[PDB]
């Protein structure tokens, strides 16, 4: 059998980009941070409980799906690109609206641990695992309006946990999947449009 749950991260945060051109990519950096996660999505087929006396196997995959695009709020689109992606698989570089940044750091790892091996969507629990940070730039269309702004980056970070009854077992949560989950995390990014 097979359960796989998707634990969704949902902070906000800021990064104060300063005064900048348009003719510059200011970047801003997109930490991960360990903190209370929800369920937004699973697929599960085996039990719902393990009590402490059998064995199965985890295999958990970080993933980020970050926007290629915002709207600023007066209006305009920012695009957004990948700067420095550190250690992070990015795939699905087809998608034409989303990047898909993920890492596998567990596998074929058995365990007895008692606990809920398939939580509903809704359900919480805490996540301590640390990432590498990604770092993103944007260009500005030359037609933005001088002044600041704070723009409201939606995106989704979350820890992809696979449990399973056999040694082996691999799984993907499918991307068109991955870029509809929920977006809770939240980036504002902030800075002064002087010009250029």
């Amino acid at each position: 059998w097979n359960n796989i749950v998707f634990y969704s991260l949902g902070d906000v945060n800021s990064y104060q980009g300063g005064n900048v051109v348009i003719t510059q990519r200011p970047q801003f950096i997109t930490s991960w941070r360990p903190g209370i996660a929800t369920v937004t999505w699973n697929q599960c087929n085996g039990p719902e409980f393990a009590d402490g006396f059998w064995a199965y196997y985890r295999e958990y995959i970080a993933w980020v799906v970050f926007p290629k695009k915002v709207m600023t709020q007066n209006g305009y689109p920012l695009f957004i690109e990948v700067h420095n992606k550190g250690s992070w698989s990015e795939e699905n570089t087809g998608d034409n609206d989303s990047y898909f940044f993920l890492k596998g750091y567990k596998w074929d790892e058995r365990a007895f641990d008692a606990g809920n091996l398939c939580q509903k969507p809704g359900e919480i629990t805490r996540l301590t695992e640390k990432f590498d940070d990604i770092i993103f730039k944007v260009a500005l269309p030359a037609d933005l309006p001088l002044g600041d702004y704070s723009v409201k980056i939606p995106y989704t970070s979350g820890m992809q946990r696979h449990f399973a009854s056999y040694l082996g077992a691999r799984f993907k949560i499918p991307y068109n999947v991955a870029k509809t989950l929920p977006r809770e995390n939240e980036m504002l990014f902030l800075f002064k449009n002087i010009g250029g």
